[PDB]
C-alpha cells in the first residue's frame, strides 16, 4: 500500500476554452484561441472550441461528477475575455457570474478551487495591442488579477498566474502551432520575459487583496535524458520549470539559456529580475512524458525510443516525475509543490456494456501517482496531484481526436461517461493512496 499524507489534495484538471464552448456567450468579448481556431489550417480537422463539451451550460452536472467520485479539489481557468472583453476596462457582470456560480457550488460541495487566472485564452483585443510581445501586458495582467481577487478571492483561497508560460511564448510565438501563431524568436523570447512580469505583478496585487491566500505558478516539465553517456542539460533549463524559477529565486534566467538566448531577450532585461523575484506560495508541475535526446548541429534533436507511447506519441516515463519533484526541490527547494496536471491520452471507446475499459488510463496514472508518492517519502513537499482531464475536451491544435479524460464525453450528444480510470481513481481518492 502507499498512503499519501493526511489532507493530501487529490484532483482534478480543466481549462476554459478546452471545455467551455460558448466563447461569445452574454458579452464575452473573443479570445486568440477563438480566432486562431477560426483561422484555416490551424487545428486538426477545423475544430474550435465553439460548442467543445458545452460546460457553459453543462458545469453543474460535471461538478456533480466531481463530487460524486469524491474528487477533493478542482483546478479550473478563468476566461479573461469573459471578464474583460477588450481585456482592460469595462467587467462583464455575466462572466463573474458565470465562475461565482462554479465556486460557490464547490465549496458548497466540500470541493476546493484551485483557479487557473490564465490557461491560453488572451482576449484578442491585447492580441491587437501585441499581447504577451507587449510590456505594457504586466499592467493589463496585473488589472486583470486584481478584478479576479476583489470578486472571488473572498472564496477562492488557491490561485495559480500562468499555465505552462513555455508552452505560451515558444509553441505560441516561435513555432507558431498554438495561438497566436506567430514564428519569431525575439517575439518569443520577449514574451518569456514579459510572462515572468506580468506573473509577479499578479502576486503583488494578489499580497494586497487577498491576505490569507496562497498563489503560485504552473510549469509544463519532460523528463530528459541523453541518448549516449548536455544537451539534456540545456533542454532542462529551457522546457522545465528553471527557465521561469531561476529568475523568480536567484534574479536570472539558467546559464545555458542565456548562452542560446541573450540576443533574443531585450536590452536591460536585468532591471526587471529584482521584481519578478515577488515571493511564491507553491510551484505548479505538470508532467506528462519523457525524451531522449542528443546533441545534433537549438542544437538538440529527439531520439524516438521503443517504449509504450500514448496516442499523443508520447514515451510513458512514469519515474520523469519522481524525478522532476527531486530535481524541484534540489535546485529552488520551493515551500509546497503540486503535480497541477498528469494524465494520458488513448483511443477510448464505449464497449457495448457501455463502459469505457481504459485499462491503459488505469496503468499510466497509477505508475505515476506511485512514483509521486516516492518522492514524498524522499521528503518532497508535494500537497496535491491533479489528474488531467475531468473530461475529454479540445485538446488544442490537436482538436477533439485526443481524449485526456477519466470521464469520456460523447459529442453528439454530450452524454457524460465515466471511465473506468475514473471509478479507479475515485477508489484511490477515497482510501488516500495506492492499494
Amino acid at each position: 500500500v502507499k498512503k499519501f499524507p493526511e489532507g493530501f489534495l487529490w484532483g482534478v484538471a480543466t481549462a476554459s476554452y478546452q471545455i467551455e464552448g460558448s466563447p461569445l456567450a452574454d458579452g464575452a468579448g473573443m479570445s486568440i484561441w477563438h480566432t486562431f481556431s477560426h483561422t484555416p489550417g490551424n487545428v486538426k480537422n477545423g475544430d474550435t472550441g465553439d460548442v467543445a463539451c458545452d460546460h457553459y451550460n453543462r458545469w453543474k452536472e460535471d461538478i456533480e461528477i466531481i463530487e460524486k467520485l469524491g474528487v477533493k479539489a478542482y483546478r479550473f481557468s478563468i476566461s479573461w475575455p469573459r471578464i474583460l472583453p477588450e481585456g482592460t476596462g469595462r467587467v462583464n457582470q455575466k462572466g463573474l457570474d458565470f465562475y461565482n456560480r462554479i465556486i460557490d457550488t464547490l465549496l458548497e460541495k466540500g470541493i476546493t478551487p484551485f483557479v487557473t487566472i490564465y490557461h491560453w485564452d488572451l482576449p484578442f483585443a491585447l492580441q491587437l495591442k501585441g499581447g504577451w510581445a507587449n510590456r505594457e501586458i504586466a499592467d493589463w495582467f496585473a488589472e486583470y488579477s486584481r478584478v479576479l481577487f476583489e470578486n472571488f478571492g473572498d472564496r477562492v483561497k488557491n490561485w495559480i498566474t500562468l499555465n505552462e508560460p513555455w508552452v505560451v511564448a515558444i509553441v505560441g510565438h516561435l513555432y507558431g502551432v498554438h495561438a497566436p501563431g506567430m514564428r519569431d524568436i525575439y517575439v518569443a523570447f520577449r514574451a518569456v520575459h514579459n510572462l515572468l512580469r506580468a506573473h509577479a505583478r499578479a502576486v503583488k496585487v494578489f499580497r494586497e487583496t487577498v491576505k490569507d491566500g496562497k498563489i503560485g505558478i504552473v510549469f509544463n516539465n519532460g523528463y530528459f535524458e541523453p541518448a549516449s553517456e548536455r544537451a539534456v542539460r540545456f533542454m532542462h533549463q529551457f522546457n522545465n520549470y528553471p527557465l521561469f524559477l531561476n529568475p523568480i529565486y536567484r534574479g536570472d534566467y539558467p546559464e545555458l539559456v542565456l548562452e542560446f538566448a541573450r540576443e533574443y531577450l531585450p536590452e536591460n532585461y536585468k532591471d526587471d529580475m529584482s521584481e519578478i523575484q515577488e515571493k511564491i506560495d507553491f510551484v505548479g508541475l505538470n508532467y506528462y512524458s519523457g525524451h531522449l535526446v542528443k546533441f545534433d548541429p537549438a542544437k538538440v534533436s529527439f531520439v524516438e525510443r521503443d517504449l509504450p507511447k500514448t496516442a499523443m506519441g508520447w514515451e510513458i516515463v512514469p519515474e520523469g516525475i519522481y524525478w522532476i519533484l527531486k530535481k524541484v526541490k534540489e535546485e529552488y527547494n520551493p515551500p509546497e509543490v503540486y503535480i497541477t496536471e498528469n494524465g494520458a491520452a488513448f483511443d477510448d471507446v464505449v464497449s457495448e456494456d457501455g463502459r469505457v475499459h481504459d485499462q491503459n488510463r488505469i496503468d499510466y496514472l497509477k505508475a505515476h501517482i506511485g512514483q509521486a508518492w516516492k518522492a514524498i517519502q524522499e521528503g518532497v513537499p508535494l500537497k496535491g496531484y491533479f489528474v488531467w482531464s475531468l473530461l475529454d475536451n479540445f485538446e488544442w491544435a490537436e482538436g477533439y481526436s485526443k481524449r485526456f479524460g477519466i470521464v469520456y464525453v460523447d459529442y453528439s450528444t454530450q452524454k457524460r461517461i465515466v471511465k473506468d480510470s475514473g471509478y479507479w481513481y475515485s477508489n484511490v481518492v477515497k482510501n488516500n493512496g495506492l492499494e
